[PDB]
């Protein structure tokens, strides 16, 4: 029938990917998309994303906007093929989005914006793309499920994942994605330009605690939420 | 009724929009879209493309890949909105566009990549982006008028138009801009990934000789051409 759209958000290292893939075996009725930048971290796509976070790790500053816009177009290809793709047979289906293009915008983009590696004019074209991009619709949220962590939690999941490139994230960075994450999704004092934002229904969960092997308190919450929508 | 779709198409300073403007005035059933670029050159979108025309002077293979992902948005639009706002209670409705999407990629984009002013990733992540953002359709050409001028007339165009930053254009540039729209539009030995392209009808006219106050001619081919559509 009708596809149910819910975003995963949360910082760096909070655990939605580890999350997605515990949900994803839960129902023939759920599917995941996972974050293409997170994909590139782990073809022609893969190989263009490669360089562009190796070409970020020495220069910021020259290809934040090159990276925010591949990263955003390869996002919204992977999120409408699923959705053109797969749950056609499926009752109750859910597709369950690692971040989205909100994220994407209001949460990465901003930030590099606000440490001087985009300047005005490569943000005004970012958001004005952003704009457009997203209305040549299908891809509106149903939920949004953040995952909450301390920025010291994230910190040490990072160390726990062990990617040599991240093992230099400092944590004044995560505590700045955190304070984003927070206004936009617990406060909800982040204005954005897509109206419908406003009211969408947020899950908030507390994954401070490892839940790997211990995750049914977290899935029932999700359920309980899922029938509200 | 259907509204005809025909690029006009052309060296810098050939006389497209002398022709474009020449030709909107003959017939209410006739509306042009102008090159983005070229209004640029002379509000948001405009401030935008002030500032990145004035930084590509100064480093073009800092600033192309951005130059050309925005000229090519900003056209998309501006000829989806005609397409969209335009024209509707016309018999015999024709849309002029100064230059296509495919200009933007196989004339220019094309000859920045091989000036070296963007790298092989801008130049994979631009084809990448390109092959999707023209199928995310209702823009595709029913003809393509070239009009046809020597480096040298074009030369000496830029000459009489008599912005500052052209004056320093050299011929060796516009030589390598006639190759390629020869290429493309009279020997058809470009290959492009719009298999529609290979077999689009082409009126080629001959603009060497003035035409500003003697374009009776030309029209007469429009004319007869559009009749064959
Ligand atoms: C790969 C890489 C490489 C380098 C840096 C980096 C290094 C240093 C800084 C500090 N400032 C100091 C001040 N200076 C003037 C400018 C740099 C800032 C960022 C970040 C990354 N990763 C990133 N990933 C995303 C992202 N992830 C998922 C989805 C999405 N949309 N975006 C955004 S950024
Ligand atoms: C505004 C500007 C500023 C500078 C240069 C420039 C300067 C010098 C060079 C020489 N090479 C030497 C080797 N070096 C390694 C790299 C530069 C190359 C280009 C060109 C422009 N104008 C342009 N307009 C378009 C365009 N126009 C309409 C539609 C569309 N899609 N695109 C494309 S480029
Ligand atoms: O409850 C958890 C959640 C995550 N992790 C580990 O923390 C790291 C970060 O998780 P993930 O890659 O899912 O984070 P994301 O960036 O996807 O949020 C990984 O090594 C996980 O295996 C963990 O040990 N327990
Ligand atoms: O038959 C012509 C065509 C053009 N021009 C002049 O040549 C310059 C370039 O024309 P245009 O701006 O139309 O060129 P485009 O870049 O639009 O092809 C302008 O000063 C025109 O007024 C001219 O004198 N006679
Ligand atoms: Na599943
Ligand atoms: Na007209």
């Amino acid at each position: 029938t009708r596809i149910k759209k819910i975003s995963i958000e949360g910082n760096i290292a909070a655990g939605k990917s580890t999350f997605v893939n515990i949900l994803k075996q839960l129902s023939e009725d759920w599917e995941v998309v996972p974050e293409p930048v997170a994909r590139w971290s782990n073809t022609m796509e893969q190989k263009n994303g490669g360089n562009v976070l190796q070409m970020m790790y020495e220069k910021p500053e020259r290809w934040s906007f090159t990276f925010q816009t591949y990263a955003c177009l390869s996002r919204i290809r992977a999120q409408l093929a699923s959705l053109n793709g797969k749950l056609k047979d499926a009752e109750k289906p859910v597709l369950f989005f690692e971040r989205s293009v909100y994220s994407d915008r209001y949460i990465f983009a901003s930030n590099l914006y606000e440490s001087e590696s985009m300047n005005e004019t490569e943000w005004t074209i970012y958001q004005d793309w952003h704009d457009w991009m997203n209305n040549q619709q299908s891809l509106e949220l149903d939920g949004i499920i953040y995952l909450q962590a301390t920025p010291e939690t994230c910190l040490h999941r990072i160390y726990l994942r062990g990617r040599n490139e991240e093992q230099g994230i400092p944590l004044e960075y995560l505590e700045k994605l955190h304070y984003k994450h927070e206004s936009w999704l617990l406060h909800r004092t982040l204005k954005t330009n897509f109206d419908y934002l406003q009211e969408v229904p947020i899950l908030t969960l507390d994954v401070n605690e490892d839940f790997k092997d211990k995750y049914e308190s977290l899935v029932e919450k999700v359920k309980e939420f899922l029938s509200t929508l």
